[PDB]
């Protein structure tokens, strides 16, 4: 049925929502790295999250003692248009957070499916579970690339692989993707949504539980990770 247990926090502007959500995630890496003397964080890609990353980039914590990786990456070049890891790299890995431990998912391999297993072996060193992931949403309430439109969408919710290949059909780009049982092994998810449509999509994702349709919701429903909303029209 609907899903009713939500953690919603909403903010004047853009800028607010990231100066909070900028200081919330530098905290809990801080925390981890002290308790744990290396800690991990994950990250989406697109427009939504650059200022943010910006703002992360100039937080005072100890990011050489923090992994970073992508929640999922498009099969492309590195530096190409397309590449999460080129935004990461322009936006987050500049500052203090230079000095931060990152690896992307793209490999030499021709095709996701190809690259799949050196991907997931080269994550098999950061520390998990995951301190912080940060999520999107897309429109067709898709996060990570776990798409709705794609025949790898059971496999991703499904697999104990760390990283599994996804082929959206409405989408471009062959994909490689965190798993849902990697992103669920984590201590805090945050749900980065800006703008009306998005309010709409969210609220359209609490109608249900049916992740087939909307894949967001394998994050909504569950109970046992935190999962934050951040929100501003």
């Amino acid at each position: 049925g609907m899903i009713k247990e939500t953690v919603f926090k909403s903010f004047d502007t853009p800028s607010a929502l990231e100066q909070q959500l900028a200081s919330k995630i530098a905290s809990q890496l801080q925390e981890a790295v002290d308790a744990r003397g290396k800690a991990s964080l994950v990250v989406s890609g697109g427009s939504t999250p650059l200022k943010l990353f910006q703002l992360l980039s100039m937080k005072s914590i100890d990011w050489s003692d923090v992994y970073i990786t992508l929640a999922d990456e498009r099969w492309v070049e590195a530096d190409a248009d397309a590449s999460n890891e080129r935004l990461v790299r322009e936006h987050l890995l500049q500052n203090r957070a230079s000095n931060a431990k990152f690896r992307g998912l793209k490999n030499m391999f021709s095709t996701a499916e190809a690259g799949a297993d050196m991907a997931a072996e080269s994550l098999s060193n950061f520390p998990r579970p995951f301190d912080v992931v940060v999520l999107g949403m897309g429109n067709d309430g898709h996060t990570c690339s776990w798409f709705p439109c794609s025949a790898e969408l059971e496999n991703a919710l499904t697999t104990q692989a760390l990283c599994v290949a996804t082929n959206p059909t409405t989408a471009p780009h062959g994909r490689i993707t965190l798993s849902k049982s990697a992103i669920l092994n984590s201590r805090q998810i945050y749900l980065h949504l800006v703008g009306e449509q998005k309010l709409s999509v969210y609220r359209q994702a609490l109608e249900s539980d049916d992740v087939h349709a909307m894949p967001i919701r394998a994050v909504l429903a569950q109970r046992k990770t935190p999962v934050d909303v951040f929100w501003s029209a």
